[PDB]
């Protein structure tokens, strides 16, 4: 089997990307965030405390025939971003894109923090992260593509995001028509739970390439760049203005600038990050300083490919029984 859905971005400035998907039946159609550094499929639901509920579609389980509680079972997670959500567990039909997964464990918000209500555009998140960072007690579950692995016609998925556009999740296959040139693959350490890899090094702008090795994720929950404090440093001194803001919690630049590209290696190849990949608009209405797209990771503990870098390719989650990334240009 297979299956394709189209990915839409929430806003003018890329800040995430939903994804629609079917629960139960008849179908509850929820538009989710998925998130390859996370391992839930949770949602708003009509458990979720209602002072908590501002704008979001839920997900009612006692009007699907194929809900079945999950007895017993509780989750509870923390994002990277200070974010969280908890509740309990049903299992019901899910299907991406044409693609169905009885059983699937489907994660009921009670209680999500302020910035999931403040979001009414996301109804909830799709984990695409190895399943041992699956948060439901007392028997951890399975991630929608870890259940649908077997039955597919190739063990992977892909990621195709648009900047300030729409793009693809597929399934199953390698649509050969959505990339130029070769996929270069690259291999991955599950032992954190994460799609992590390493890259081969960077350049900024037209610069020299700097060959040094660079561990991270590939995450498509996060919006923006995260590399270590010297790389990025590297990127915002050919920016005229730039400066690190410790008020604004970021490097800042004036919107008069012209940004760089900024390439990143994968094995030998190279994928290039157009400059205006990296401009996420004014810190407030009306300002003249403009937030940057790539920051440091310092303190995050992690380096983390987040969307200003994936979507500058075609990538390939391979999980074959030793998992793989593959990246490409398009």
């Amino acid at each position: 089997s297979t299956g394709s859905a189209t990915t839409t971005p929430i806003d003018s400035l890329d800040d995430a990307y939903i994804t629609p998907v079917q629960i139960g039946t008849p179908a509850q159609t929820l538009n989710l965030d998925f998130d390859t550094g996370s391992s839930d499929l949770w949602v708003f639901s009509s458990e979720t405390t209602a002072s908590e509920v501002d704008g979001q579609t839920i997900y009612t389980p006692s009007k699907s025939t194929t809900a079945k509680l999950l007895s017993g079972a509780t989750w509870s997670i923390s994002y990277g971003d200070g974010s969280s959500s908890s509740g309990d567990v049903y299992t019901d039909t899910v299907s991406v894109g044409g693609l169905t997964v009885t059983g699937q464990a489907v994660e009921s918000a009670k209680k999500v923090s302020s910035s999931f209500t403040e979001d009414s555009t996301i109804d909830g998140l799709l984990g695409l992260a190895f399943s041992t960072l699956n948060t439901v007690s007392p028997t951890q579950q399975k991630t929608f593509f870890d259940n649908a692995k077997a039955s597919l016609d190739s063990p992977v998925f892909t990621a195709d995001l648009g900047y300030h556009a729409p793009g693809t999740y597929n399934f199953g296959f390698i649509d050969t028509t959505a990339y130029t040139g070769s996929i270069t693959y690259t291999a991955v350490s599950t032992k954190q739970g994460f799609w992590e890899w390493t890259s081969t090094g960077y350049a900024v702008g037209s610069g020299t390439f700097k060959s040094t090795s660079i561990d991270g994720i590939a995450d498509t929950g996060t919006t923006l760049l995260y590399l270590p404090a010297t790389v990025v440093s590297a990127y915002w001194a050919q920016v005229s203005g730039a400066k690190s803001s410790s008020s604004v919690g970021g490097y800042v630049f004036p919107c008069s600038a012209t940004l760089p590209s900024f390439t990143f290696g994968v094995g030998s190849a190279r994928i290039v990050i157009p400059g205006d990949y990296i401009d996420f608009g004014p810190i407030s209405t009306g300002s003249s300083s403009c937030f940057g797209g790539i920051q440091s990771s310092a303190g995050i503990g992690i380096n983390i490919f987040g969307d200003v870098a994936l979507k500058a390719a075609f990538v390939v989650f391979n999980g074959a029984t030793t998992p793989t990334l593959g990246f490409a240009s398009k």
